[PDB]
């Protein structure tokens, strides 16, 4: 099946700037389904677990302080090739390099010791699965129809 | 204190139509702070506790079917006179009577056996307290600064 | 039945200013269904039939010049109490008196010898019937499901 | 003259999802002039005529069912190099590949047996001319000034 | 003549929150013409002249601190009955009482010792004249055609 | 420091079309700070000085008539790598070539004898400095905090 689920994190800079709604609307408008979502305040341990692949990098500590600065909104998006699609929508890691039209391209620029880039998106199906597990329990993910779902059925 | 918290529910019709982000943005743009939020699927038992005041009304059952139709997004908004403000932003219960500019006025219209109207908003500080305890534990509510908070402090 | 159809005309001033899409979106977002629509260029004869009720008024001629100035977009919107709802969304006849949030309130202001106000909306179910027959043949009106129609059915 | 006319079809998925207005606004905002437009319900014959170049392709039947599923909004856009411009605005055929900022990039993703991609745009001046003829009579296309037209006159 | 000019000030809270463009767009979309505009940083002396009518009120000092907190954008809007129209678009002085759809209604809420409300708008043609002279020289005010001006001329 | 200031001009076509607000919002949303701004009516001399590098080009005269046609809004934007960032946001010189999502890509298309492209952005730090000087006096540029400035401080 082409249907995939990816993990998205609306980072502290987006939350503080009041951009939660604008970001969610971009996914809803794209046709992606929100099967899970909640506002939480990530602590060091969970943050270092999510960003485990960067534990041995110079900017690690700044990243942890950044992602745990204020509450974030974690959510699981479901849809056709959702992982690559959401990555494309996010834009280049450093927002100054992100193309106009992408989330980072339109909303990000300024940075602290960490490259503040509005949101996080799983880079692969493998990462998505591992990441979704860290933030969501099966009981927090739902199966339900979005308005136009019936339109895409294959007779 | 003028700062108060209110409970908002982005109803199944809003979720299905993909209006979650647009509704949330209206509050963020107003200066309201999201101190708690999560997508959940309300069951009949919890729904009836929330809408206890309507238990004796003709539309009760249909209202419970409606609010439990699909998952919803429950959230707590904090800000100066948040309760009356959000109620004002929401608009009249029946979307056809809601003024343009309000959430129900701009997004609502069609109905089922229940009057579908995009969102729910606590009707008083007392009710918000009750409704918030119904959906959230203290550990799901947060205190943090929004970008412009410093501007208003003395 | 609460479902009714109303006739809307996106006037020459709206067309010239490039507001067709924005106006249409307001209706789509409300949950109203476009069951008919087309860009046409109304001539004096058809215009006078449409605005027959104003034939004896001082501003009649200027109103006919205005509505026939450039092409317009005539469309039929369907939905629960569509007539009064669209009228509500449109706002006061004179844009300066129209409330912010309404179409005339947000987009209208400047006038000519006619009170330019972005759009026209039928004033009753009876008038809509009459006006729709004036601009559309039955074959130009369609019945189809909008994405969320199923949500409201029992 | 650089002024060209292209044929645009707001396909059934966009109509059902209530995206007609948002799509039209993008063209109006770009400065393109709507010289013709109407909501119609395409039947098999007309659909197979419009997509004549794909009659011998595997996905043909799905495309015909798709484009004739519900009423559509056909319109003729006029403006400087309108054909290539509108194609660029549309984005890649498969919306998952369309760049953020384009119509398909922002609005499309899910597919049925046909690659549902929000809208159709003539691929060439030749196609535009042939396509405009299939849907519009000369009497349905108009010549009128848009607000800023006077600004671009060449003294 | 119905065409008049009014003075608007996009207050420090609006500037800090990055709402300058959104506020300006509301006026442009209404059909109002920007004939003058500039970012400046008002000092106490100029601020008190602008708000002279409030010199004897309890909130005077806090109002002067507020309007001089950060730079602001002062602009002159021209159009049919521009004064009452902009006042209508702005909404009630206290944002919590401002109707959804208005600028203060959609963007304002939080306050300091002064009632922070996004923008200032002249309350009469007479006051606008006075306020415009306070911030602009004749050479900073312009007469030019907006795209659709020709549509309204006879 | 990565913080730079660039000079932006909302050209006559954008002013006449009532696009001033929409353009400003894109920068504000990106996180760029407006440290200077004002509506002025550029005269020939100042225009030929701003576009000094094009004095020996065929389209020079058309450009001067264009940029001095109606009042414009000049503004100085401040932010991390603002010069390259704003250039990216502007899009390709000829708006028909500008990508969807960019200012020129979304708003520009039609041209007169000059390639009307909605706005102007300094092409380099050197140009920015020279251009800012032509339109703004030090007394018209301000230092003040934007809402989220505190969020990016490097502890
Ligand atoms: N070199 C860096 N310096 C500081 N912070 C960085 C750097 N690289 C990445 N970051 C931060 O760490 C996050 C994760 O890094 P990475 O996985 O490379 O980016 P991506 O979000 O595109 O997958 C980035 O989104 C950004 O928030
Ligand atoms: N008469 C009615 N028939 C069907 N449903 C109704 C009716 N009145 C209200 N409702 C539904 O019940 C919900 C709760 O009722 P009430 O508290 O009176 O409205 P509100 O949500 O505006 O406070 C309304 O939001 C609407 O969804
Ligand atoms: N007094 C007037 N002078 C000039 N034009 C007017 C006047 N009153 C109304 N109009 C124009 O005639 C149109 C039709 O009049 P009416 O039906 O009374 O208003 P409405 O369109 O709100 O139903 C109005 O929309 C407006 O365009
Ligand atoms: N391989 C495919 N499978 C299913 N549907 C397709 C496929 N390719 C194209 N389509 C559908 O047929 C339409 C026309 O095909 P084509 O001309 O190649 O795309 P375009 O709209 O970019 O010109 C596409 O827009 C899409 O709706
Ligand atoms: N009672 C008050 N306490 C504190 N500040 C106030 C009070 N009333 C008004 N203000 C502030 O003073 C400004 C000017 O007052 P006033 O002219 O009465 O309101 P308006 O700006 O709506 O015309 C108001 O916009 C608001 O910023
Ligand atoms: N070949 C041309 N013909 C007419 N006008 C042009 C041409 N090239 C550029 N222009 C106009 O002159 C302006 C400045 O030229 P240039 O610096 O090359 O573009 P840019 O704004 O991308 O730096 C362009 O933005 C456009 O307004
Ligand atoms: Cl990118
Ligand atoms: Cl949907
Ligand atoms: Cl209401
Ligand atoms: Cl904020
Ligand atoms: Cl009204
Ligand atoms: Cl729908
Ligand atoms: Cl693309
Ligand atoms: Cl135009
Ligand atoms: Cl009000
Ligand atoms: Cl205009
Ligand atoms: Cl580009
Ligand atoms: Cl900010
Ligand atoms: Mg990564
Ligand atoms: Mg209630
Ligand atoms: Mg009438
Ligand atoms: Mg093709
Ligand atoms: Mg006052
Ligand atoms: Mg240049």
């Amino acid at each position: 099946s082409e249907t995939e689920r990816t993990l998205v994190i609306i980072k502290p800079d987006a939350v503080v700037r009041g951009l939660i709604g604008e970001i969610i609307s971009r996914f809803e408008k794209k046709g992606l389904k929100i099967v899970g979502m909640k506002m939480i305040w990530i602590d060091r341990e969970l943050a270092e677990k999510h960003y485990e692949e960067h534990r041995e990098k110079p900017f690690f500590k700044a990243l942890i302080d950044y992602i745990t600065k204020t509450p974030v909104v974690v959510m699981v998006l479901e849809g056709r090739y959702a992982v690559e699609v959401v990555r494309k929508m996010a834009g280049a890691t450093d927002p100054k390099d992100a193309a106009p039209g992408t989330i980072r391209g339109d909303f990000g620029l300024e940075v602290s010791d960490a490259i503040c880039n509005v949101i996080h998106a799983s880079d692969s199906k493998e990462s998505a699965e591992r990441e979704i597990s860290l933030f969501f329990k099966p009981e927090e993910l739902f199966e339900y129809p979005r308005a136009a779902d019936w339109f895409y059925k294959k007779g």
